Protein backbone atom coordinates (compact mmCIF):
# COMPACT_ATOMS: atom_id res chain seq x y z
CA UNK A 1 0.00 0.00 0.00
CA UNK A 2 1.00 3.63 -0.70
CA UNK A 3 2.60 6.94 1.15
CA UNK A 4 -0.84 8.33 0.61
CA UNK A 5 -3.10 5.39 1.15
CA UNK A 6 -1.83 4.58 4.34
CA UNK A 7 -2.08 8.31 5.82
CA UNK A 8 -5.04 8.66 5.09
CA UNK A 9 -6.17 5.38 7.15
CA UNK A 10 -4.10 6.85 9.58
CA UNK A 11 -6.44 10.28 9.67
CA UNK A 12 -9.61 8.32 9.32
CA UNK A 13 -7.97 6.24 12.53
CA UNK A 14 -7.68 9.02 14.36
CA UNK A 15 -10.88 10.20 13.87
CA UNK A 16 -12.28 7.11 15.51
CA UNK A 17 -9.92 7.29 18.13
CA UNK A 18 -11.23 10.61 19.01
CA UNK A 19 -14.84 9.29 19.13
CA UNK A 20 -14.27 6.09 21.27
CA UNK A 21 -11.78 8.30 24.04
CA UNK A 22 -13.32 12.01 23.72
CA UNK A 23 -16.82 12.10 22.77
CA UNK A 24 -17.67 8.70 23.77
CA UNK A 25 -21.30 9.29 26.24
CA UNK A 26 -20.79 7.47 28.92
CA UNK A 27 -24.25 7.59 29.68
CA UNK A 28 -25.40 5.77 26.24
CA UNK A 29 -25.81 2.24 26.29
CA UNK A 30 -23.64 -0.04 24.28
CA UNK A 31 -25.79 0.08 21.08
CA UNK A 32 -26.14 3.25 21.11
CA UNK A 33 -22.72 4.21 21.56
CA UNK A 34 -21.97 1.86 18.58
CA UNK A 35 -24.12 3.63 16.39
CA UNK A 36 -22.82 6.80 17.07
CA UNK A 37 -19.14 5.49 16.53
CA UNK A 38 -21.01 3.84 12.89
CA UNK A 39 -21.87 8.13 12.74
CA UNK A 40 -18.22 8.82 12.62
CA UNK A 41 -17.01 6.35 9.71
CA UNK A 42 -20.01 7.30 7.62
CA UNK A 43 -19.19 10.95 8.21
CA UNK A 44 -16.03 10.61 6.07
CA UNK A 45 -16.61 7.83 3.79
CA UNK A 46 -17.01 10.09 1.19
CA UNK A 47 -20.79 9.51 0.32
CA UNK A 48 -23.81 11.45 1.36
CA UNK A 49 -27.59 10.31 1.16
CA UNK A 50 -30.23 13.26 1.13
CA UNK A 51 -34.29 12.00 0.83
CA UNK A 52 -36.54 14.53 -0.04
CA UNK A 53 -40.23 15.22 0.00
CA UNK A 54 -41.77 14.68 -3.21
CA UNK A 55 -44.40 17.34 -3.19
CA UNK A 56 -42.45 19.80 -2.16
CA UNK A 57 -38.51 19.19 -2.21
CA UNK A 58 -38.31 19.88 0.96
CA UNK A 59 -35.37 18.05 2.68
CA UNK A 60 -36.65 14.82 5.29
CA UNK A 61 -33.18 13.19 6.24
CA UNK A 62 -29.94 13.66 5.60
CA UNK A 63 -26.46 11.64 6.36
CA UNK A 64 -22.77 10.89 5.79
CA UNK A 65 -19.83 12.91 4.74
CA UNK A 66 -20.48 16.59 4.26
CA UNK A 67 -17.45 17.01 1.92
CA UNK A 68 -19.76 15.21 -0.43
CA UNK A 69 -22.73 17.26 -0.02
CA UNK A 70 -23.06 20.55 -1.97
CA UNK A 71 -26.83 22.16 -1.63
CA UNK A 72 -26.24 23.52 -5.77
CA UNK A 73 -25.47 19.73 -7.08
CA UNK A 74 -28.57 18.43 -5.45
CA UNK A 75 -30.93 21.21 -6.43
CA UNK A 76 -29.87 20.78 -9.45
CA UNK A 77 -30.40 16.65 -9.12
CA UNK A 78 -33.54 17.54 -8.03
CA UNK A 79 -34.63 19.88 -10.73
CA UNK A 80 -33.95 16.95 -13.48
CA UNK A 81 -36.00 14.29 -11.21
CA UNK A 82 -38.80 16.61 -10.76
CA UNK A 83 -38.42 17.30 -15.01
CA UNK A 84 -39.06 14.08 -15.45
CA UNK A 85 -35.72 13.00 -16.94
CA UNK A 86 -35.23 9.25 -17.22
CA UNK A 87 -34.49 7.45 -13.47
CA UNK A 88 -31.88 7.25 -11.71
CA UNK A 89 -30.72 10.49 -12.95
CA UNK A 90 -27.03 10.92 -12.86
CA UNK A 91 -24.45 14.21 -12.06
CA UNK A 92 -21.28 14.83 -12.39
CA UNK A 93 -20.44 18.13 -10.21
CA UNK A 94 -17.11 20.03 -10.47
CA UNK A 95 -16.40 23.06 -9.05
CA UNK A 96 -14.18 19.19 -5.68
CA UNK A 97 -15.23 16.48 -7.98
CA UNK A 98 -18.61 14.48 -7.02
CA UNK A 99 -20.69 12.15 -8.44
CA UNK A 100 -24.16 11.80 -7.82
CA UNK A 101 -27.40 9.35 -8.87
CA UNK A 102 -31.03 10.04 -7.87
CA UNK A 103 -34.26 8.55 -8.11
CA UNK A 104 -37.55 8.52 -6.77
CA UNK A 105 -38.30 5.79 -4.28
CA UNK A 106 -42.12 4.83 -2.92
CA UNK A 107 -41.64 3.84 1.06
CA UNK A 108 -43.75 1.40 2.71
CA UNK A 109 -46.38 3.57 3.12
CA UNK A 110 -46.55 5.10 0.37
CA UNK A 111 -45.06 8.28 0.94
CA UNK A 112 -43.18 8.96 -2.53
CA UNK A 113 -39.35 10.55 -1.55
CA UNK A 114 -36.55 11.40 -4.11
CA UNK A 115 -33.10 9.99 -2.78
CA UNK A 116 -29.96 11.84 -3.26
CA UNK A 117 -26.88 9.94 -3.55
CA UNK A 118 -23.59 11.82 -3.91
CA UNK A 119 -19.77 9.85 -3.75
CA UNK A 120 -16.21 12.02 -3.76
CA UNK A 121 -14.79 10.77 -7.06
CA UNK B 1 -14.86 15.86 -16.25
CA UNK B 2 -17.80 13.59 -16.61
CA UNK B 3 -17.95 10.07 -14.51
CA UNK B 4 -16.69 6.84 -16.27
CA UNK B 5 -19.00 3.76 -17.26
CA UNK B 6 -17.19 2.26 -13.94
CA UNK B 7 -18.13 4.90 -11.78
CA UNK B 8 -21.74 5.35 -12.72
CA UNK B 9 -22.26 1.13 -12.62
CA UNK B 10 -20.79 1.71 -8.85
CA UNK B 11 -22.99 4.26 -7.87
CA UNK B 12 -26.00 3.02 -9.20
CA UNK B 13 -25.15 -0.38 -7.47
CA UNK B 14 -25.44 1.35 -4.28
CA UNK B 15 -28.56 3.24 -4.84
CA UNK B 16 -30.41 0.06 -5.82
CA UNK B 17 -28.75 -1.09 -2.27
CA UNK B 18 -30.78 1.73 -0.92
CA UNK B 19 -33.75 1.29 -2.40
CA UNK B 20 -33.81 -2.56 -1.45
CA UNK B 21 -33.56 -1.39 2.17
CA UNK B 22 -36.61 1.27 1.83
CA UNK B 23 -39.03 -1.10 -0.66
CA UNK B 24 -37.99 -5.14 0.50
CA UNK B 25 -37.12 -5.12 4.12
CA UNK B 26 -40.53 -6.83 4.72
CA UNK B 27 -39.83 -5.74 8.80
CA UNK B 28 -39.44 -2.14 8.17
CA UNK B 29 -42.27 -0.22 10.10
CA UNK B 30 -44.01 2.50 8.96
CA UNK B 31 -42.79 4.99 11.46
CA UNK B 32 -40.46 7.78 9.76
CA UNK B 33 -37.58 7.70 12.47
CA UNK B 34 -37.51 4.02 11.65
CA UNK B 35 -37.05 4.34 8.27
CA UNK B 36 -34.32 6.92 9.52
CA UNK B 37 -32.33 4.64 10.56
CA UNK B 38 -32.17 1.92 8.41
CA UNK B 39 -31.33 3.88 5.90
CA UNK B 40 -28.78 5.08 7.89
CA UNK B 41 -27.76 1.47 8.61
CA UNK B 42 -27.60 0.43 5.09
CA UNK B 43 -25.12 3.48 3.90
CA UNK B 44 -22.37 2.17 5.87
CA UNK B 45 -23.40 -1.45 5.19
CA UNK B 46 -21.60 -0.85 1.49
CA UNK B 47 -19.32 2.35 2.33
CA UNK B 48 -16.23 0.36 1.42
CA UNK B 49 -15.25 0.68 4.93
CA UNK B 50 -15.25 -2.30 8.15
CA UNK B 51 -14.46 -1.40 11.57
CA UNK B 52 -13.59 -4.16 14.21
CA UNK B 53 -13.48 -3.07 17.99
CA UNK B 54 -12.53 -5.81 20.27
CA UNK B 55 -12.01 -5.93 23.79
CA UNK B 56 -8.31 -6.25 24.65
CA UNK B 57 -8.74 -8.48 27.97
CA UNK B 58 -11.00 -11.28 26.12
CA UNK B 59 -10.59 -10.78 22.54
CA UNK B 60 -14.17 -10.89 22.53
CA UNK B 61 -15.87 -8.44 19.44
CA UNK B 62 -17.63 -5.41 21.08
CA UNK B 63 -18.60 -3.54 17.97
CA UNK B 64 -18.40 -4.57 14.30
CA UNK B 65 -19.88 -2.68 11.39
CA UNK B 66 -18.98 -1.46 7.72
CA UNK B 67 -19.11 -3.09 4.33
CA UNK B 68 -18.22 -7.20 4.35
CA UNK B 69 -16.52 -6.41 0.72
CA UNK B 70 -13.92 -4.68 3.03
CA UNK B 71 -13.50 -7.29 5.99
CA UNK B 72 -11.35 -10.44 5.85
CA UNK B 73 -11.75 -13.15 8.24
CA UNK B 74 -7.87 -14.00 8.02
CA UNK B 75 -6.65 -10.53 7.42
CA UNK B 76 -8.07 -8.88 10.85
CA UNK B 77 -6.88 -12.20 12.25
CA UNK B 78 -3.69 -11.40 11.03
CA UNK B 79 -3.55 -7.88 12.01
CA UNK B 80 -4.76 -8.54 15.77
CA UNK B 81 -1.90 -11.17 16.29
CA UNK B 82 0.61 -8.36 15.07
CA UNK B 83 -0.98 -5.86 18.02
CA UNK B 84 -0.60 -8.75 21.10
CA UNK B 85 2.69 -9.50 19.81
CA UNK B 86 3.70 -5.23 20.87
CA UNK B 87 4.53 -4.39 16.86
CA UNK B 88 5.05 -1.18 16.39
CA UNK B 89 1.65 0.90 16.71
CA UNK B 90 -0.32 1.73 14.37
CA UNK B 91 0.03 -1.14 12.49
CA UNK B 92 -0.25 -1.97 8.82
CA UNK B 93 -1.53 -3.85 7.07
CA UNK B 94 -1.77 -4.70 2.78
CA UNK B 95 -4.08 -8.17 1.87
CA UNK B 96 -4.92 -9.66 -1.51
CA UNK B 97 -7.10 -12.69 -2.02
CA UNK B 98 -8.74 -12.09 -5.45
CA UNK B 99 -8.90 -8.14 -3.71
CA UNK B 100 -6.73 -6.24 -1.97
CA UNK B 101 -7.70 -4.69 1.35
CA UNK B 102 -5.45 -2.04 3.26
CA UNK B 103 -6.27 -2.08 6.90
CA UNK B 104 -5.05 -0.47 10.29
CA UNK B 105 -5.14 -1.71 13.84
CA UNK B 106 -4.34 0.35 16.92
CA UNK B 107 -4.72 -0.86 20.43
CA UNK B 108 -6.95 2.53 22.65
CA UNK B 109 -8.72 2.88 25.92
CA UNK B 110 -12.06 3.85 25.84
CA UNK B 111 -13.56 6.62 27.84
CA UNK B 112 -15.55 4.17 30.19
CA UNK B 113 -12.01 2.54 30.75
CA UNK B 114 -12.45 -0.50 28.36
CA UNK B 115 -9.11 -1.37 26.85
CA UNK B 116 -10.21 -2.39 23.05
CA UNK B 117 -8.55 -3.49 19.94
CA UNK B 118 -9.19 -1.31 17.04
CA UNK B 119 -9.67 -3.14 13.58
CA UNK B 120 -9.80 -0.80 10.55
CA UNK B 121 -10.00 -2.15 7.07
CA UNK B 122 -10.44 -0.47 3.65
CA UNK B 123 -11.17 -1.94 0.30
CA UNK B 124 -7.72 -0.40 -2.27
ZN1 LIG C 1 -15.33 15.49 19.03
ZN1 LIG D 1 -29.19 0.41 13.73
Amino acid sequence: ASARERENLQLKLEQIRHSLEDDLDLRSDPAVQAHALQDQLVAHSGLHLSILDSRSGQPLMSFGDQAAASVAANRALLARLQADARQPVFQSWSTQRLLSIGASMRMKNGTPVQVLLSSER
